[PDB]
């Protein structure tokens, strides 16, 4: 990790730790981060994730919105990253946080299923699946 390369992931981490509540300019603006450096895409997926497990219940979320607009806007390589550990990430989450949360973190999912009317999953079909069978046995989605 050269100096630009540290330069740049220590200013998403910054603007990251401030992500406290639902922030439009500041999703946005790391949304703009990632699609403007690609280059260092593995290591903005890295601080989603670790933000995403370190933090209390609320502020979860917010980083998961972070994680949705930038797959959404910008697409590949941050959908094939982050499909990497989607399941065991949502899991664990779910099941730490609250119920009004958890209807947010389900709304969510269901537009994972066709993003911007496209008619195509944003995500690897595996990990939507058994997120779909978790739901079930969560008494959170309609068995079939």
């Amino acid at each position: 990790m050269d100096h630009d390369t540290e330069v740049i992931v220590k200013d998403f981490n910054s603007i990251l730790e401030e992500l406290t509540f639902n922030s439009r300019p500041i999703i946005t603006t790391l949304t703009k981060l990632a699609e403007e450096n690609i280059s260092c895409a593995q290591y903005f997926v890295d601080a989603i994730e670790s933000r995403i497990e370190k933090c209390m219940p609320k502020q979860k979320l917010y980083a998961f919105y972070a994680l949705d607009s930038i797959c959404k806007n910008v697409g590949s390589p941050y959908t094939i990253y982050f499909s990497r550990n989607l399941f065991n990430l949502y899991k664990r989450t779910y099941l730490l946080v609250d119920n009004t949360t958890r209807t947010k973190l389900i709304n969510m999912f269901k537009l994972w299923l066709n993003p911007n009317d496209t008619g195509l999953p944003l995500f690897e079909g595996s990990a939507l699946e058994k997120i779909e069978q978790f739901l079930i046995k969560a008494s959170a989605a309609a068995l079939e």
